[PDB]
């Protein structure tokens, strides 16, 4: 009679290595060789127990075989582990305003999908709730792109992976905000001022809470300046750093959300006395 | 109102949810878990938070963002799954020595534990085919093949998943199922029948033990004279496994077998030998 197939009883991986112990015919050679063809060989203790640590190997595919001392084997033990946690992020090329911050006006933003074994069958996203194919570009990475423009607002978004011997993992999520969003703001002189001011208060108003750039374009006789509005505690502020000339002046504020959403106010031509 | 926060990295570390995201800068950042705890923080200024809360049950919490005035965000409900399942063979169904994971049980039950309480699937992959695991009267999940087993191999794989459709497997366990033991035998020793019909004139004869699989890890012999059977240890010695009586045998007849037992728990006894002992010398 063979000996019998050997036991695995406890099996982790730590860094990269497999580590597991169990059990076998005592004093038997045991042989693990893996997908990349190396052999790992032990003599199994006189207790019929057995423990070992092998570098993780290609798609996590390796065997464990009992030869006793008259070269008689066991069954084959195949084994087909997984490893690695799917990634997903925004594409950098689909991210618009600052890059990295998850937020972007693109409505159809591409989600780049990375750490994957070459044994991985099924590649699919959950976005909000509902899971779909991810696919499979020229050059054999994945990516997701949604199939029509996303309505603004929270996605949520997770990766998930599986191989042939259905060992399948998914990311803890991130969330993407879509805001292609942005309320046409307005410049007009503030509540107590044509005026007597040489530095005149302006009121900014529509500005949505999503705003982080404001500023002022002020133009007079061919030459437009640009100046940084001041936000507060109450909103978004502007009265000139200096004196003013007297004159007509034209006036429009035009303002940037995190996003990268713009809007220009409607024109103001006013008159220093 | 503010636009819903953002998470761009979330991470379990040592029971802590970890995350960073965006957010309205200036406001506030409202953490609420399934547990009832609020966790609060200011977002800086460049829009910027990082945050880490303790793992409330079933993963599931929900980020706000609410500013100066009381403005608030869409909520964004999270639920997130921390635990890989774990399975054992049942020591009920280990036979032999306990914990080796080596059964002569052909439809041996497996007990499921490490799931969290949002858990909706639970599976059991077991060399390459997925079951349901089924709920016992404690609550407790288990999983117990429906035909029995054949002996060899069996690579068993747990796998839950909660209501998000966060779903984890277990590394693989292997169990052996061995319900098969060669029948061993009993006979005098080369020289001990002294022609061939198993009347020997030593008194304590040697026996040779043969036909022993090599997962025998119990063997004694049988002896029954006068109606009494005795049990003696046997020895595995130079020429193999072995057997002599402790003390001299008075003259007659006595009747062994060999029971062998192996690492599984199955257990078998050899056909019974007859033997006559005969040191008598016949006087004239
Ligand atoms: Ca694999
Ligand atoms: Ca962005
Ligand atoms: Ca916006
Ligand atoms: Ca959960
Ligand atoms: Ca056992
Ligand atoms: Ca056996
Ligand atoms: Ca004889």
């Amino acid at each position: 009679t063979p000996p019998n197939a050997p036991v695995v009883t406890y099996s982790d991986i730590v860094n990269d290595l497999i580590i597991m112990q169990g059990t076998a015919e005592a004093k038997s050679q045991l042989i693990i060789t893996d997908s990349e063809g190396n052999t790992y060989t032990l003599t199994v203790p006189d207790n019929g127990k057995w423990s070992m640590a092998i570098p993780y190997p290609s798609e996590g595919k390796f065997t464990i075989t009992s030869v006793d001392a008259i070269g008689n084997r066991s069954d084959d033990v195949p084994l087909d582990i997984m490893k690695e946690v799917p990634v997903i992020s925004l594409s950098p090329d689909s991210d618009s305003g600052t890059v990295g911050d998850n937020i972007t006006r693109d409505k159809q933003p591409t989600f780049i999908i990375g750490n994957l074994e070459s044994d991985v069958v099924v590649v699919q996203v959950d976005i909000n709730g509902t899971v779909y194919n991810a696919e499979k570009n020229a050059d054999g990475v994945w990516f997701f792109t949604p199939g029509t423009p996303l309505a603004d607002g929270s996605y949520t978004i997770s990766v998930i992976a599986s191989d042939a011997a259905g060992n399948q993992k998914n990311s803890l999520p991130i969330t993407v905000t879509i805001d292609s969003t942005l309320t046409v703001p307005e410049i007009a002189l503030a509540a107590g001022e044509v005026t007597n001011h040489t530095q005149p208060k302006f009121t900014l108003q529509h500005i949505d809470a999503d705003v982080t750039g404001v500023t002022v374009n002020v133009t007079h006789n061919g030459v437009t300046d640009i100046y940084q509005a001041t936000q507060g505690a109450d909103g978004w502020t502007f009265t000139p750093p200096a004196a003013w000339n007297d004159g007509n002046y034209t006036l429009s504020v035009t303002v940037v959300d995190r996003a990268g959403n713009s809007q220009q106010s409607a024109s103001l031509a006013v008159t220093v006395d």
